[PDB]
């Protein structure tokens, strides 16, 4: 029952491959149809075409500003914030798919994908997918990130959508 999303990356504007995520519905469902729903664009806003704005080797690709393209923007689909759903599911390792927020309960369009264990951000940030196909493809975006985040190519979506 769990969606699975796609997103196919690329590197400036070139094809690098295919990403895709279980969303733990079961879970957290709110939080799960919030990225499922962007994934597919069927509110009429969502990831295709966005970027991913801070790759960071050894910790983290973040993206999902679809509004700014920098961070600072983006929007859910239930209005421009909604509550941590819950804290069960925990950052285990590398794969893991989180939300990024700017305190409690502000949680938009920004996710992050997790190449290492980030325990610290348990209880913190909510967990709610996890890569299944492409982690291959998660790896090879590190290699455009850099210690303070700054990409040094264009990391797109260049597609997405529900599986
Ligand atoms: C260098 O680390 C980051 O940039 C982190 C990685 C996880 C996702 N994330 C956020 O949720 C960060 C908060 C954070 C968490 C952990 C470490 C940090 O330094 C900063 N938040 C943001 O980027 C948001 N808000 C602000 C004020 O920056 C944006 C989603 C509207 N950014």
């Amino acid at each position: 029952v769990n969606p699975t999303v796609f997103f196919d990356i690329a590197v400036d504007g070139e094809p690098l491959g295919r990403v895709s995520f279980e969303l733990f519905a079961d879970k957290v469902p709110k939080t799960a149809e919030n990225f499922r729903a962007l994934s597919t664009g069927e509110k009429g806003f969502g990831y295709k075409g966005s970027c991913f704005h801070r790759i960071i080797p050894g910790f983290m690709c973040q993206g999902g500003d679809f509004t700014r393209h920098n961070g600072t923007g983006g929007k859910s689909i239930y209005g421009e914030k909604f509550e941590d759903e819950n804290f069960i599911l925990k950052h285990t390792g590398p794969g893991i798919l989180s939300m990024a927020n700017a305190g409690p309960n502000t949680n938009g369009s920004q996710f992050f994908i997790c190449t290492a264990k980030t325990e610290w951000l348990d209880g913190k940030h909510v967990v709610f997918g996890k890569v299944k196909e492409g982690m291959n493809i998660v790896e090879a975006m590190e290699r455009f990130g850099s210690r303070n985040g700054k990409t040094s190519k264009k990391i797109t979506i260049a597609d997405c959508g529900q599986l």
